[PDB]
Protein backbone atom coordinates (compact mmCIF):
# COMPACT_ATOMS: atom_id res chain seq x y z
CA UNK A 1 0.00 0.00 0.00
CA UNK A 2 1.15 3.58 -0.77
CA UNK A 3 -0.19 4.84 2.57
CA UNK A 4 -1.35 8.42 3.12
CA UNK A 5 -3.44 10.35 0.59
CA UNK A 6 -1.82 10.24 -2.85
CA UNK A 7 -3.85 10.43 -6.06
CA UNK A 8 -2.19 10.25 -9.48
CA UNK A 9 -3.33 12.82 -12.09
CA UNK A 10 -4.90 11.34 -15.20
CA UNK A 11 -4.33 14.37 -17.42
CA UNK A 12 -2.51 17.70 -17.10
CA UNK A 13 -4.96 19.57 -19.33
CA UNK A 14 -7.88 18.40 -17.19
CA UNK A 15 -6.02 19.24 -13.96
CA UNK A 16 -7.38 22.77 -14.44
CA UNK A 17 -10.83 21.83 -13.14
CA UNK A 18 -12.81 19.87 -10.55
CA UNK A 19 -11.97 16.23 -11.30
CA UNK A 20 -13.69 15.17 -8.07
CA UNK A 21 -12.02 12.32 -6.18
CA UNK A 22 -15.40 10.57 -6.06
CA UNK A 23 -15.21 10.22 -9.84
CA UNK A 24 -11.86 8.42 -9.58
CA UNK A 25 -13.31 5.93 -7.10
CA UNK A 26 -16.02 4.78 -9.51
CA UNK A 27 -15.80 2.23 -12.33
CA UNK A 28 -18.84 2.18 -14.69
CA UNK A 29 -20.19 -1.08 -16.10
CA UNK A 30 -21.55 0.28 -19.39
CA UNK A 31 -21.74 3.43 -21.50
CA UNK A 32 -24.28 5.03 -23.84
CA UNK A 33 -23.42 7.76 -26.34
CA UNK A 34 -26.35 10.25 -26.48
CA UNK A 35 -24.83 11.69 -29.65
CA UNK A 36 -24.71 8.47 -31.68
CA UNK A 37 -26.90 6.17 -29.55
CA UNK A 38 -24.10 3.62 -29.23
CA UNK A 39 -23.36 1.43 -26.21
CA UNK A 40 -19.83 0.74 -24.97
CA UNK A 41 -18.99 -2.03 -22.43
CA UNK A 42 -17.02 -1.14 -19.29
CA UNK A 43 -14.00 -2.75 -20.95
CA UNK A 44 -14.56 -0.50 -23.96
CA UNK A 45 -14.30 2.59 -21.75
CA UNK A 46 -11.14 3.44 -23.66
CA UNK A 47 -12.90 3.03 -27.00
CA UNK A 48 -15.86 4.90 -25.55
CA UNK A 49 -13.69 7.81 -24.43
CA UNK A 50 -12.21 8.05 -27.92
CA UNK A 51 -15.70 7.72 -29.41
CA UNK A 52 -17.16 10.53 -27.31
CA UNK A 53 -14.03 12.58 -27.95
CA UNK A 54 -14.56 12.38 -31.72
CA UNK A 55 -17.88 14.13 -31.10
CA UNK A 56 -16.09 16.90 -29.18
CA UNK A 57 -13.18 17.27 -31.62
ZN1 LIG B 1 -21.18 8.59 -30.50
Amino acid sequence: SPLSIKKCPICKADDICDHTLEQQQMQPLCFNCPICDKIFPATEKQIFEDHVFCHSL
